[PDB]
């Protein structure tokens, strides 16, 4: 066994195709099925996972009441082959309200979250064994990606964030080898807030899209230097701005380094990724709350401020059913390295009826160099048939 | 590991003996178990696997309701491993309403179209990875065998139509290697409507028997030539025709080259395999419905225009029971090439009104060179124990 | 890989120990399980698998009522890891209302049967993979052993009967190289009825002590010359007799030659094995009806006629508690080959007519050199708080 | 593959880290949980197992009533990987209403003991098959440690007791290779009663920290010379005592030598280890009942008698919620080995009377060179949510 360097270039990507899909909801009225929410996608050198963060409980149980909270000690890290819906069976790897994994072509790492939320604790598990933890920094959540990490030569590298949601914060980036940490480096660069940051592969570097929850409805990126540990950030340039909330395409803006002061409060989990100067990026087709998901590229979205010409839209869900969290994972090929994304499809409490539970299925796409049609592939569950 | 070849002998063939039966319809009504329609099953060098279009359902649930739509954006492939039914823990491999899977030695190749009617997508996925996908062509229901392809020395073939099921068609043959499409050949020959193919290896070529939907109740023969990509077709011999509907034995026609305009709207999926001037098939024992099961040999039936001459006659399916689509799956054998089959027996709506919801279960058997007995194994359901 | 010749002596044996029990009826009331019977084990080099004939049905299900019935078209072989419980991600390895299995070292061989009473079908399915059938030979019910094969230098032995019940049968006892028939040899000897054979390896021929259901309570011995295919049989001497009914203890009796003609129509499979002299055996304790089980030694109850001089003996399964069937399997381990068995607990009709069903659960002992207590581990389901 | 030795220093602990949670009674609410109690935990060279004794039960089952009760044949020894609750899938490994497991780098050893309480049996199963056994010695209740063995260099040892639970008993430890009993000694020194023994390797030796049942709040220590066979006990030095029920802090003592005679009768499994001078321990917060559970440092804690001087506190179950029995497994790192324990977390009668049955969930921390925070993982279910 060989460590992963991901030292490919990124493939051709003309759009995306179908990969995934769990149908989590629609068998949770009819089968015992995990809750989850914070889902995410991440590959060893032969075969994909998902993961997601439980309730610890299952739907159509009186314990799926009130899931709609964020963080309780009963929630832990699930892990399953892709597609495979999250049943009895699954393997609670970790106990976290918040997590990333990775695998680095030997093994997996698992950063889990958990405790207190002024004074969390997160647990490196590399191997199948406990290797280092940390407390918190800023005493104010302690808290993670909720999607995979990305190692490059037995080095991987995960973003954390401490501190207020609504203000500074106090985000490190860790660099960790076989499960113990061997440095931390401060946030630099011209990001003013990070959260949930979406990484992938640039070698020999990693890079990150990220959610800034405080002033910026652009999203941030986090450029990591994996021979030096230095960090750089800024903001993505496209005027096509790829959080929620945000300000319509009439008026957004972005300046590819500051905040852009519009609707920046809040925001989603999301990701995009470069190509040369253009943009490949995914959002929610509202700009007001987490319904629709649509990918598309955007010329000079990558290089040029505030540019808005986009092709190649694709709608993955569309505006009238709800989505929620995405993000990216990375997948080797034979000549290429491929970009993926998943998408949660949040289902319940509060913005539904009936029912009692907040939980999610998700839905995955892969880069394609080839063609491909249109459709939609939301949760697909009936509101009115479900337990509540 | 070496790619497959397929470079033995066809086994010798005296009929076929039981290999398994999952009893899915009879469990769902005791247990959570996946709705499905279209299933086939294909073999690893070491080990098959059963496959089927999932309806993003179990049987016991109120999704299970109107599941009689042939494509909704639910609709997985389900892969376990054969007379392992398709519980909660099922892995759904990709996204699709129309699927082909097949091993080339080394790895799985999927076939997965999924999407918009008249825009739909195929996703191809390789060793747990997505390497190609192809857009509609023809802009209406692009759309694949619902049964395993075949791979020759590392490239995979598939048979894929696209446009009208009751007119003039466009069936192109892919040629994939690792995932990857290398070559696309348009029909040829003298066969004017190609559906859901059952292939088989025939070394060094691939060779189809398929449904026409059209004017014909015989049934399409396509031949691949692996080699330089090449495509025949034309029409099985036998005067005792496979498809359903069609006429009765006695007043039933094929002349080897042209749909026989007996009863040709419609159809169903099903299969034959030559040996020498001698074709093996199976069929449903009525002639307007997809009710019993049945295989023989026809002496001269591959070679000879309306040979009617059958032995070997085996019930699979007694008439008194459903049956619905077949299709035929190869086994390498110590020395030669086994044929095999299955046949999905399907329950439920329109035809039984009783429940809400259409799903089948599945029997399969192979080739042999020894002897057998009689029998008949179908669903087995009561109708009225199950859940509605 | 090599073959397995069970080339090392029998175990030292002092009776037997706790090895395994599955709790399969207390399970399914509250839990989706497989009603089964006719259970057995069988381990490959490395871990032990129990098997059972499935009726195509879970317990908690409409379909379990009218179990009783031993030959359905339903009927599919199970196959799990020694204790995992028959739940809904078992496996059915082959179609069949009576079977044996065996591993030859290299791979698994299933021999299953299957079809009308009076033209069964035999498949012989060897590393995944149908490589031979048979025909009945008697028309009257083709069947086998309902416990594990036994193979040494690669080539597998079996026994199978077909005919009468209640007078002269047809047994015939196959050799069976990688799924491929080889050889058949008919019964001789002076056994004149032998069903439901429990086999073992004893280096370098097979050995069987099986059910004679005709005139003797006295349980036949099958011996199988592996290298010239010869046949003897005769009657286990111990004047204390393993089947059920029988005489009571006092006027019992065998010759070692003859069936005893005691209460000699019916029976229940059983089995026994040598050491010298000496004869370990279980057998039900009621001498009418499949309740209780013991296993004791009788001194002399090899190789002298109407020994009766009984030591070591163990209860099993209290007599208070209903057994069932019971069959031997061999494990080989460091320096010696330990014989080790199972009895089959069953419940429901025809004798417990609050519920519809028929099932069972196992409990499984094995040879121990070691010292042992005493206790009772029967089913322990509850039949009033079983779904019925 | 190569025997486990154990032979790297003790990792540095600056505390513990939360590992793993199941959440078995949350889930039992809503899907098929199995009944248990006495859970521990073990892991293989790679991979973690959570181990308990299963009551021959699901929770949601009328089976589950009375299931208080300690000792029934229906007990079996469950076996998963660590964080994969206790579903239907689950493999029942042997029959044991008392039991210890260990990997030696090579294979597993199950000791299982079940029977009358008079007359028990004790298996000792490795690498899958049955290879020694022993009968009670005291003809009271033969038992083991209900956690981890411990093997070097292929000799596993174990520590079982036979006789009364309120004075004298007798207490042995075994030797064990690859499953063969070759030494038994009895216990010597100061230790006057030993239960439930927690063993962790101290290479060459192996030491245990257990529970006394009859005069001591103390935990006694068993050394085990790996070399010689020899035996050498004594009790904790810490003046903050291991055991509940117990005397408050200001009141309790420990001599190093004797049992307390300080609210001695009764008592928990639970653990420590030795760190030079100190001692790592976990107890209850309750002095009284199983409530709560806290884990601290005492300085001087293992060479001072009756120290007193306490830091590094942690509460792992606050003292509103139920704990039970807690035990210590150790986990090879690249240059040290870890301790890691569990925590049972009991539910149901007889402190809950609204249900009728008794289970446990588990929580699992390890030893951490690094930082952490605060938190409480209790078993989480809503005793007024439960099927009674
Ligand atoms: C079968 O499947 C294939 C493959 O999926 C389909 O082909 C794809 O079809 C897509 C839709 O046509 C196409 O993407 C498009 O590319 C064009 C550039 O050629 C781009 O303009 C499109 O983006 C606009 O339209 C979409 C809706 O389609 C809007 O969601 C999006 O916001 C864009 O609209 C904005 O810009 C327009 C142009 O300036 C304005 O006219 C419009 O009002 C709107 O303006 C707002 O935003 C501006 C900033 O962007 C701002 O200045 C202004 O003030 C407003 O605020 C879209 O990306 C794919 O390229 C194509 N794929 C391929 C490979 O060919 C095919 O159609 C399917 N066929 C069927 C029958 O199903
Ligand atoms: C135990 O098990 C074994 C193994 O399964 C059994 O042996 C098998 O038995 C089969 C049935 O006899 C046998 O297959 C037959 O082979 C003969 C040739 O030898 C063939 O004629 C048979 O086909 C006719 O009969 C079946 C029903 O059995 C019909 O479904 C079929 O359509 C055929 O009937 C047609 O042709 C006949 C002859 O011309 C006509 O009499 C009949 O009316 C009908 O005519 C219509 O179709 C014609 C076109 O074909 C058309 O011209 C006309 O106008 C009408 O429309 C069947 O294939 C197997 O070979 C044999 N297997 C082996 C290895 O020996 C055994 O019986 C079992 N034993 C018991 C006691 O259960
Ligand atoms: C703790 O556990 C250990 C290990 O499990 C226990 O030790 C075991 O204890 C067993 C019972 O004592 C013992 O087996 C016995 O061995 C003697 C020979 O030494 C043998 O005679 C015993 O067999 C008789 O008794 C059993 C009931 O125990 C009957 O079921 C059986 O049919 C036998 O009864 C017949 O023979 C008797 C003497 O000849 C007659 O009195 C009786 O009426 C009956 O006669 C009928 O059968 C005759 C043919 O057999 C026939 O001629 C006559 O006309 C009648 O029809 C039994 O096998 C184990 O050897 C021993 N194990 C070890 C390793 O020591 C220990 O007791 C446990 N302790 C506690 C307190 O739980
Ligand atoms: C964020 O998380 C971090 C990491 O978890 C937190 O840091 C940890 O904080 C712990 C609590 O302060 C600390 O452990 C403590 O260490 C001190 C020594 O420095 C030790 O004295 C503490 O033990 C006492 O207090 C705990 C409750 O905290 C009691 O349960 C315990 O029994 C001890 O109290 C007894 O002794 C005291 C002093 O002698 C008495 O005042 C008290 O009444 C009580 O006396 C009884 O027992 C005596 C025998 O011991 C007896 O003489 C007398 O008669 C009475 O019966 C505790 O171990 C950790 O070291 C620290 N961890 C690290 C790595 O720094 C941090 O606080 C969190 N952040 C925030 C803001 O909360
Ligand atoms: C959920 O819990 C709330 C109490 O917070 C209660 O009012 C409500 O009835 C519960 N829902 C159900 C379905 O029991
Ligand atoms: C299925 O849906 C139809 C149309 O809404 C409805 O009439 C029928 O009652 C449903 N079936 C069940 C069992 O709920
Ligand atoms: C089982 O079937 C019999 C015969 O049809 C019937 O009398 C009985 O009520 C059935 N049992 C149940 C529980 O439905
Ligand atoms: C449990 O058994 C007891 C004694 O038979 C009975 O009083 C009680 O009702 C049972 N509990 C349930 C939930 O059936
Ligand atoms: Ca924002
Ligand atoms: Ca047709
Ligand atoms: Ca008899
Ligand atoms: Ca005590």
């Amino acid at each position: 066994v060989e460590y992963r360097n991901w030292s490919k270039p990124q493939c051709k990507i003309t759009g995306f195709a179908p990969f995934s899909k769990d149908n989590s909801i629609r068998l949770s009225a009819g089968g015992d099925i995990w809750v989850t929410r914070e889902p995410y996608v991440s590959c060893d050198p032969g075969k994909c996972y998902q993961f997601a963060l439980g309730q610890g409980t299952t739907l159509d149980n009186k314990h799926s009441n009130d899931t709609i909270h964020d963080r309780i000690p009963h929630r832990t890290l699930l892990m399953n082959e892709l597609g495979v819906p999250f049943h009895l069976g699954t393997r609670q790897v970790c106990i976290a309200w918040s997590s990333s994994s990775c695998h680095d072509g030997k093994a997996w790492l698992h950063v889990c979250v958990t405790g207190d939320d002024k004074n969390a604790t997160a647990s490196f598990i590399y191997d199948g064994r406990l290797v280092d933890s940390i407390g918190s920094w800023s005493q104010n959540i302690l808290r993670t990606q909720e999607s995979e990490c990305v190692c490059i030569n037995g080095t991987c590298t995960v973003v954390m964030t401490d501190g207020s949601a609504s203000g500074r914060a106090d985000t490190r980036i860790l660099f960790i080898e076989e499960g113990k940490i061997v440095h931390i480096s401060p946030l630099s660069g011209s990001a003013q807030h990070v959260e949930e940051c979406s990484c992938y592969p640039r070698y020999p570097d990693v890079r990150c899209i990220c959610r800034d929850n405080w002033k910026g409805s652009n999203r941030p990126i986090v450029d990591i230097n994996m021979k030096d540990y230095s960090i750089d950030s800024s903001y993505v340039c496209s005027g096509l701005v790829g959080d929620t909330p945000r300000n319509d395409d009439r008026s957004s803006k972005s300046n590819c380094r500051n905040p852009n002061n519009e609707r920046g409060n809040h925001g989603v989990k999301g990701w995009a990724f470069d190509n040369g100067n253009d943009v490949w990026m995914g959002r929610t087709i509202s700009k007001d709350l987490r319904s629709g998901y649509e990918t598309f590229k955007v010329i000079g979205g990558w290089s040029t401020p505030n540019s808005k010409s986009q092709i190649n839209r694709q709608v993955i869900v569309d505006s009238d059913n709800r989505s929620g969290y995405s993000g990216i994972f990375s997948v080797e090929g034979k000549s290429c390295i491929n970009r993926c994304f998943y998408v949660e499809l949040i289902r319940g409490r509060e913005q539904e009826t009936r029912v009692w539970w907040t939980s999610n299925s998700i839905v995955v796409f892969c880069g394609t160099s080839g063609t491909y049609g249109t459709g939609s592939w939301p949760d697909g569950a009936n509101i009115n048939f479900m337990p509540i």
